[PDB]
């Protein structure tokens, strides 16, 4: 045993379970008394919108623990995204460098949308009754209880008779019973409150829209010209599909990271092939969810994340992991659940839509995620996950692949406090963060975006190196090997005594890291 | 391999075979159909929303497999009749003795509730009074200053700033529009009795109506235990006491209440206020965990469709928390609102169905059945023995069922601790039996209802066969399909210790 | 654990702490020189005949010493000379109550393709000599190898005389291919082809071409010593433990053979190295054992027989069962024989309740080497009727036959009771069973070999 | 991974397998040794091993360290033995890149008891007699333990066990030579003897001690103490060679450098059948400890006059290398035999295939599991360093070490990457040999001025002596392990680099 950290240190962090032999004793041993030590390593997305537009609150979200602030373009003008991208910004800087959280901006497009029309405010389909889905344009603002219109006018020859048509995240449902001039003739299986211009699901149909629509490369130029650090690219099915998003994003945007999308059928099923051009994927629950039976989205969830853990690359969960807290102060038990399991699972980010966008409890749900999160990265079996991932992961000749299990592994020895690497473009910290060390991996950078980036990452903590670089090269490196260490300590990450892991390079430039060190923090 | 190219893709199999836990999860296929039998049971609340014996029938059609009577609320005469209803929806089947679905009845109890539309502002001063508010006196001595009051699922919170004679005076830490008769949670030294003179007069109507399940609300310790099974008395010498874990110390002292309880609830509702929120994941995954290593049925229990009480499809995180009590290990998941009150009670059950189906399939057997019987101990007992051996050779020819005959159950309980991919397929003549099985996942009772033959081997015989006849009509089994069958040599319970490899004809 | 109300003495005995380690390592650093084997020892010792060996009473002692199959080196030594081995050997065997008599095999080793007071400074198709002592580099020092032909017409009438006697197992020298193991069931002919054919591994194409040769065989035999001068002396133990391995996974017999205790031809006591080599084959899998020199033409052949049986005694209780066992099931396929079925589920229950045996009633042996090959720790308690499949299955670790005499009771059921009785007295008298002991039955739901279905607990 | 040729040597494919009993199942003999050896051969010094001309082919051959056994000879007789060994090592001095560090170690005498006519004992028939006026026969047998009537009564055994007696009757006869080992099994300490001899192995600065009969952590205190303040940087290897030092090992390991697992008397002391278990655990336990073991005794005992072992030694010294020891042993087969410098190509042609086949994966998981944290940089380095050879397939990890200990750090988690370890201590790179993988470089050049740059020349130093020793070419990868200040104690860098 150890006494130079005291008794007290072994029982936190959920570290009796944490040396258990099997993954049912580790279960056993977890205890909610044991409390997290470690600092909140999965990356928490925030979903911007009316309730979250205020530099004000958008301040009080990143105190709160918003990594990453994610753009909706499926609505909004770009002059409203311009402001909303203008006051994160704003928040972001209006805060010492020892201290500064980066915040990255996404921009999530809208994708091949299928909408309903605006009504003649709130409309109800009677269960039972009938309802004419129209593409006639006549009909485009003459929707009622009993007609409605779409903006997608091949819908008519797509859904086959006794096909099911889903409005509003699925919950109205229609079958078609009779295939028309005027339209498809439907009874509602499923009624309920229809409003104006909801989404509309075709499951089993053969949708024809473009994928990557003219709307599409225009939000992504705007992107570009607004220096958007990611982009959440909608219903990517093949290769194919995220080529035509680096495409319209062009010569300039080459540094953006493309999160692909997996919403449907096909992109399950071509997953293998959309994660080696993508850098990294979100599993978009809602429309999965509608797409494939409801029943089976924990399947390609788990499915998703285990191979992206494996490639090492981001994996994002989404959607309603809060859902409650649009209109309450506290989560069901099943949301807070759903949180932690997605940490569990190997999830690199979760995420935050209506409980940020919309709802009443904004910078509560972003408290609720950090706080599950912290306990939830405590719980992983790192003994099982670490073996599994380095048995899997190949032989490397690459200094910088060679370097990071061996500073990992270092890090599992010492139970260090950190692992402070130096980086241009993230890769040393992400090659770290791929075995999901217990240490906090402390990215030190001088590229503002890499450190934006970085957050995709679990378990990275960039930190923005603002000084000019020192004559001698020996010197910069040490000077901000010292700037991790002093912001560490400022933030509650370090303390005299603990020891660090240091990985640098022996050369100036991107791909040189070669080097581990051991420091006692003094 | 033989016999099957399409077969091996199915159920998850190219997962099952995987090396690894991280290779299982990356193996894993939507495309991947189920084929057993969905075996997590499903125990619905009765209320107003499913009581009417025509609800129950779509309910039992649906999946339902134990009917969860609320004693929080209602009068005695009011369960009575909930439990004619269940019993005539459920006798209803009975007219096919292949087809028919034993259904239990678990009364939970309704404990040391307190209780108390105008809002309460945050920062203001709210004055808690026992002076004809909240229906428990002793709780102006229980809570000292800067102690937390919370008040209607949690949703609103207090700290008392002074104690006096008027009653506690305190500001709103959360404030929340309040209402009438809303439950109050004090996480701290409640002095409420372990059993109410409420909870034993519900005790004895349940016995007195021959509930097959007791769970005991806010067990703290093994002596809570102990007052129910006297509360029970020799009459309810066979109802099994199942304990709700609801607080700090019930986890904390939950080793010695397993021991001494047939099974355990995650009771999440209570739970989750009484210790932060953000813990009650690993309070469950704990305690399914200890459940399974001791063998002992748990129930994960709380909001898991929650929205579904309104909405005709549940939210992402709901199908996510089911599908991960099923992984975690869990026997039975569990609908309270979603059926007692909802718009959906029996698309509630369906999805519940659907989920669990899926969620079964994706088990890592290979890791899961190595710790389980790693972890459990050497045992002379010929029924733990013979268990062990038919789940190992279940396992060893993908069986589609093990056919086990038992009196009490226990036979079968021992078969589904290890957690064969084979369904366990209960033959039994005690109809209680057959309904309390229901506890353990993976148990399929079948009631025999035919007289003892003359020669005991052959009605052993008849009953093995009866199995296998329902089997078939039930889609456990087809010709070509080998069986494990598990007997006794003796009559009477406790004698079982043979198993046979059996090819179906 | 709860079972220590079986005795605290108990699970300190046969390695059991060592047992219950979660790692390799962990085990081996258990490992204790006070705690006593207790399972009757499993592995087979082989013991070849000669002038030191043929004695009725010398083989009377040997067979009470432990041996388990005599081996008749075809090597040396005429057909009357090999006849008069096999009547001593019977005659040892017979001249000894049912409940405790030990059957023992006779293995005919053939000559194979054999090339053969000066000191150097019969194959006409024309370098070492003298157990590859002289070559060739150049090793001039005081039998023929060439590293760089077929059934003979000898071994063809060694074969054919082998049937004649009865023979239960052949040795197959320098066994090189699929083909060469055909060519020996030929000679065998059909009045041969009960006898169980071992496949020696001894040149280097036999190595490579081991698979083959395994499928087409009953079992193995490391024949170290032409092996170790046809291949690198240093590459041997590759070699052994690869196709013990491989044997284990496929569960066919392997034996491991040659110099195991050779000091012991002129000394009373082996050697370090002579006991860790006879130790180390145990732990790697093999299922036999063998003598050569030490029983054929030494001094101590009672002592090298009775040495092997006492270091075979405390590797066996060293065996890492938990690993093995996982291994073994993780690694053999998915199986819709009932038998095979049976079997696995036998060896859990056994290792669930730390049973005293399994006994199990089988005619040709196959049932019980399926229990065999998963190596359970409680013994398996083998009644045939058949003398000849209990002779045989002496080559499987870890089984002890029963010969069951009496004619068939009228009602079936009823004798297969009977034979079941059998073996609980047989184990009773013999020390493996004992008054509140839980054992294994593995049986039958028909009369007739293939039917095995049947697996129940019972208490002694 | 560059050549479909380069992944079927050093048993890789069966380094890959999934489970042990897999990994056996792959293991190929045409598959050929690439790595070092990396087992230490302990030669024991004898008539056929002491000229300084058959010692130098004994270095050639693989001698690592030489086995100085006090039981015989006089002090002038080890004196010459000692001269010899350094004479023959130091002829190769005159090339540093390929010059190979022999150390010397003393083996003492121990608390033995000994009782050429060569009479015969015939069983069921014997006096065992201290009168000291015996100079013995068929019925007389006279020893040297005055204090044996006192301590017996009751199995004794003399000649290597060979013969037994129970005034006693024969259990086991035989002939009865002069002067024979005797066995007490179930009931002095150090001798006024063994303290000479090991103030005469100070004075001649010998590297190791096998310390005889060590039966509790005191016995090993007493030769530390016999050692003195001259001689407290000379390792201490604790014999374990009966049933208490063996129920004691864990006292006995805790205060000791290494342990020998030495058999001969072990094999007596106990029955004969158990001492593989004694071995394997006494293995295991120091390669979880993290300290050498050495294997000792008969491993190759018909070479004393065959040029060839037999299967079973064979089969003995790979089995012993498997199991895990650092070091295996040569007795009689270099003392006296026929075959000395053959005895030595044997164990090394043998230990280099066993160590192919060892199963890492299993080994390296297990080692990493069953040991303790540390918060010390050079083991937190160590195992980072090892982890990292892995991951590349890196043909060494070259390490400075001042007193070899950041070395043997290395080698307790057994890479598949040489250990270089370059040091400016001649002592400590002899006393290296003990750990299983180290290569030690005896660096001579004076310090630079700059510290840096001294240590650079010293890791320069390693890669031109691994090219020149074949253990590295232009391509390969290498973990350097070096410190941040100088002395001992300091190590917490590692650093992969590519050699051109
Ligand atoms: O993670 P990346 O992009 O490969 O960058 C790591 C690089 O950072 C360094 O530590 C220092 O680089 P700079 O001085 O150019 O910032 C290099 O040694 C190393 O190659
Ligand atoms: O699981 P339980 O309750 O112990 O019952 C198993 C019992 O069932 C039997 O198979 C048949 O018993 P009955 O004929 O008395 O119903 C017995 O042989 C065995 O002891
Ligand atoms: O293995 P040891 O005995 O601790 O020696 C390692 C030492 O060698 C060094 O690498 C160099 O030391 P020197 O220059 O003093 O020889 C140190 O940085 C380190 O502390
Ligand atoms: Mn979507």
């Amino acid at each position: 045993l150890t006494q130079e950290l005291g008794t007290a240190f072994f029982q936190q962090q959920q570290l009796p379970a944490a040396m258990a032999d099997t993954f049912l004793e580790h279960l056993c041993l977890l205890d909610i008394d044991s409390e997290p030590v470690a600092a909140r390593s999965t990356s928490i997305i925030a979903t911007i919108g009316p309730a979250s537009r205020s530099v004000e609150r958008l301040k009080e979200m990143i105190k709160a623990g918003m990594n990453i602030a994610r753009l909706n373009f499926s609505h909004g003008s770009h002059e409203y995204h311009a402001e909303s991208i203008a006051n994160v910004r704003e928040a972001v800087e209006s805060f010492s460098p020892l201290s500064y959280r980066p915040v990255a901006i996404a921009l999530d497009t809208k994708g091949p949308e299928i909408r309903t029309g605006i009504l003649q405010s709130e409309v109800e389909l009677v269960k039972g009754s009938q309802v004419l889905v129209t593409v006639d344009p006549a009909f485009r603002t003459r929707g009622n209880a009993n007609t409605v219109w779409v903006d997608y006018p091949n819908i008519v020859r797509v859904v086959p008779v006794g096909g099911r048509i889903y409005i509003d995240d699925g919950l109205i449902s229609l079958v078609v019973q009779k295939i028309g001039p005027e339209g498809l003739v439907t009874q509602v299986e499923n009624g309920g409150v229809l409003g104006s211009r909801k989404g509309v699901n075709l499951p089993g149909a053969q949708v024809d829209l473009p994928g990557l629509s003219e709307q599409d490369v225009r939000d992504l130029r705007f992107g570009v010209e607004h220096g958007v650090d990611i982009v959440f690219a909608s219903f990517v099915r093949k290769a194919s599909d995220v080529a035509a998003v680096r495409a319209a994003l062009g010569p300039e945007g080459h540094g953006i990271k493309i999160i692909s999308k997996i919403e449907n059928h096909e992109g399950v099923k071509r997953f293998d092939e959309i994660l080696e051009v993508s850098d990294g994927i979100m599993v978009a629950r809602g429309d999965l969810g509608i797409e494939i039976p409801a029943e089976k989205v924990f399947l390609a969830q788990k499915m998703m994340i285990g191979r992206c853990n494996l490639a090492g690359k981001p994996v994002v969960c989404a959607t309603q992991m809060l859902e409650s807290m649009i209109t309450k102060a506290r989560p069901t038990r099943a949301e807070t659940s759903d949180v932690a399991n997605a940490v569990l699972d190997g999830a690199d980010c979760i995420m935050l839509s209506g409980e940020t966008a919309k709802g009443n409890f904004p910078v509560e749900a972003v408290k609720m995620q950090h706080a599950i999160a912290r306990e939830a990265e405590a719980a992983v079996y790192h003994r099982q996950l670490f073996e599994e991932l380095r048995r899997a992961a190949p032989l490397s000749r690459d200094p910088t692949e060679v370097t990071a299990i061996g500073a990992v592994e270092a890090a599992f020895k010492c139970m260090a406090a950190a692992i402070i690497v130096l980086t241009t473009t993230g890769r040393s910290a992400q090659l770290l963060s791929r075995y999901r060390p217990r240490a906090a991996v402390i990215a030190v950078t001088r590229s503002a975006q890499a450190a934006r980036q970085v957050h995709l990452c679990r378990g990275v903590f960039p930190l923005l190196y603002r000084e000019p670089p020192e004559a001698i090269w020996a010197d910069d490196v040490d000077r901000r090997v010292q700037f991790g260490i002093e912001s560490g300590k400022l933030r509650g990450f370090l303390r005299v005594g603990d020891l660090v892991i240091v990985v640098t390079g022996w050369r100036p430039g991107s791909g040189y890291t070669n080097i581990m060190r051991v420091l006692s923090i003094s």
